[PDB]
């Protein structure tokens, strides 16, 4: 089943291969293919973004979970759905959860509330990750983003005749 | 480790200098510095725009708590995160908390159910809290933001040959 999920996505974009001819799909579908090397630039620079972010975000809080797929989960996915305004300010902010002494490593630690975000995170310089935050918003939601809608449509304009 | 935290963020943006040599990324690097005054521009009217709506939200609430690191997050913490979709209408709207006489100064107050949103805010005038909310959704999310995407199209295309 799980190659038959894959394979009905194939399926179904070859319908813009047979759309082609139609002549108001047509020009737009072969414009697209010509967008790709935005696209790859856009993923190039959200890579390292998403690597600097993810990694000190994850290194400051020190979750004591420490699996490395929960690691990778902490590291990618989240800083990733922090673009499309899933911001989880509860696994993050230390004035949100609530302080335990759940670790016997000296230090002081909070438990969040998620269920993948850790069992407890440190709180020793959480207004770093709260600053991180927000130069991660304004870098990616807003500079990145714009700056995709720029050289999309100064590249629209150029290839547009040919 | 909350040096070496902030240091891995440096090491990983050498990246974009390493791969400024290849043909495919080298020119859209190097345009990216020259977007920097468009963005500084933008930080100017956020800014303005931050102050003035969050410090009139603040007076008008007259949250209890008063801490100053409680005010300064609700000042530019809070409508910050708004640009990108965190609306915490709970915290800021009479209608949807519980009325309670908690504080002995008179006047008429309710519970927010935020930890951070203070422990008791005035209902005096909360309509314009409300007003002030949707003015700085149309101004921030939509005026400013579309704004510097005008900016970026028209910088784009101007330095591109150069």
């Amino acid at each position: 089943r799980t190659v038959l999920c894959i394979d009905f996505m194939v399926f179904t974009v070859r319908l813009l291969h047979i759309f082609t001819v139609n002549k108001q799909l047509g020009p737009k579908i072969v414009i697209v293919s010509k967008m790709m090397k935005d696209v790859f630039f856009f993923l190039f620079f959200l890579g390292v973004w998403l690597v600097a972010y993810g990694v000190a975000t994850e290194g400051l809080l020190r979750p004591r979970d420490s699996d490395f797929p929960s690691i990778l989960r902490r590291v990618f996915y989240r800083p990733y759905l922090q673009i499309f305004g899933q911001i989880p300010q509860e696994d993050m902010d230390v004035a949100l959860m609530e302080h335990s002494n759940c670790s016997s490593e000296p230090g002081f630690w909070a438990h969040p509330p998620g269920a993948q975000a850790g069992t407890c995170v440190s709180q020793y310089a959480n207004w770093l990750v709260v600053l991180l935050l927000v130069i991660f918003l304004l870098v990616a939601n807003i500079l990145l983003v714009n700056l995709l809608i720029a050289m999309f449509s100064y590249t629209f304009g150029k290839v547009q005749g040919n």
